[PDB]
Parts: C-alpha cells; structure tokens; sequence
C-alpha cells in the first residue's frame, strides 16, 4: 500500500519555517492554491489542442472547493491535468526546488510572505493553515494516488484505494490548524477570492451545505 520518501533537506527548512509563522496575510494560501488549479487546468486545456482525446477523462473545467467542516477540512478541487505517481515523487520533492533557498533568505531580509509565489515554491503555503496536507490526484497517464505530508522530514504516498475518482485532476486536501477554521465559513472563503483570485479564465464552485429550511 503505502510508501516512504524523504523530503530534500531545504524543502523540509522551508516548511518549518512557514508553520511555525505569525503574519495577518495567511489568507494567501487560497490564492496561490487557485493559481495551480489554474495552471494545471491551463495545461491539460493546451494539452488537448494538439490531441482532442486528453479531455475525455473529465470533459468540464472547473476548480471547486469544498469546506468540511465536520472534520476540519477545506478540500480545493481542480479537473486540471493532474500528477502521476512519479511526478507526485519528482516534483512534490525528494527533488531540490530553486527558489527553495532563495526566498527563505528573502523572508529573512524583510519580504512579505505573499511572494512566496514569486519564488516557485507556493504550494507550501498551505502549511500557513494546515498541518496536514492530503494531495490525492488522477493524471491520464496513470492511477489515482494520495501524497501525504505533516510537514515532517518525509511523505507518504499510496494508491489510492479509499476516495472517490476524479476523473481527471487533483484535489487538496487540508486538515486545517484550530486557529483558521474561517476558512471554512462561506462569506470568508467568498471574501478571499473576491480580493486575490479576481482574474481566473476557469468557474469556481463551492459547495455549500444547507440543513432543509
Ligand atoms: C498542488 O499541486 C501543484 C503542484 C505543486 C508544485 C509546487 C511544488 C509549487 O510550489 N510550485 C510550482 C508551481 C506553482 C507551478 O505552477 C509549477 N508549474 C510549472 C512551472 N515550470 C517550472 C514548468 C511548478 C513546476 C511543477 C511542479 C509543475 C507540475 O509538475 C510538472 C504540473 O505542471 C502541475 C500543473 C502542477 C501544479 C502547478 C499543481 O497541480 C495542481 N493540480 O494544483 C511548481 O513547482
């Protein structure tokens, strides 16, 4: 089932560093969340141009998040191109990321934590409200798999016998820190998109649940 890597040492610096922060701006992270979904969507649109047959799997674009707040948990979904198992391995590293080391000296000197996108290394933005993160994806080329982390020295990642199937895409899956569960409230999530996500080519749904009036 499930499978042991080793997070490259900078990377590991990195996320510590992000978790154990103060900083009114967390909010960001929704931000650059929504920027992968749009980037990875992007991909697997300009992906297809040259081959029609890649959009079958998920025919809609979309990104959708969904709060859970049952269990402390806000979901961001994307049908987007998606990582396969290598990928997951390759890119969530294990292997070293440029602007890694670059933009902790950058927080050091001063920089406001929001160019955490600027420097490439925007997924670990998470860890602003998260402790644990659950990347499950489905890319076309290969099964559906769940990356997880703690923010410890090393992930996890195992096939993915347990949720549901996306068709094509990925989903975050956030296990939200007791001081931010605003972000699973409706007008706070509404409130973040509105200010930060104002450009984005593709629908963002959210799913809401409402007890029957
Ligand atoms: C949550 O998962 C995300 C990935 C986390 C990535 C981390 C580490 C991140 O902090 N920074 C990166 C960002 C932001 C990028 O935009 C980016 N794009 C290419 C830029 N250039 C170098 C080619 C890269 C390089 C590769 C990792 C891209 C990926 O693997 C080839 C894929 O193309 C797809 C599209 C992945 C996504 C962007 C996200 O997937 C979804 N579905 O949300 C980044 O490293």
């Amino acid at each position: 089932a499930s499978e042991t890597f080793e997070f490259q040492a900078e990377i590991t610096q990195l996320m510590s560093l992000i978790i154990n922060t103060v900083y009114s701006n967390k909010e960001i992270f929704l931000r650059e969340l929504i920027s992968n979904a749009s980037d990875a969507l992007d991909k697997i649109r300009y992906k297809s141009l040259s081959d029609p047959k890649q959009l079958e799997t998920e025919p809609d674009l979309f990104i959708r998040i969904t709060p859970k707040p049952e269990q402390k948990v806000l979901e961001i979904r994307d049908s987007g191109i998606g990582m396969t198992k290598a990928e997951l391995i390759n890119n969530l590293g294990t292997i070293a990321k440029s602007g890694t080391k670059a933009f902790m000296e950058a927080l050091s000197a001063g920089a406001d934590v929001s160019m955490i996108g600027q420097f490439g290394v925007g997924f670990y933005s998470l860890f602003l409200v998260a402790d644990r993160v659950q990347v499950i994806s489905k890319s076309n080329d290969d099964e559906q798999y769940i990356w997880e982390s703690n923010a410890g020295g090393s992930f996890t990642v195992t096939l993915d016998e347990v949720n549901e199937r996306i068709g094509r895409g990925t989903i975050l899956r956030l296990f939200l820190k007791d001081d931010q569960l605003e972000y699973l409230e409706e007008k706070r999530i509404k409130e973040v998109i509105k200010r930060h996500s104002e450009f984005v080519a593709y629908p963002i749904q959210l799913v809401v649940t409402k007890e029957v009036e």
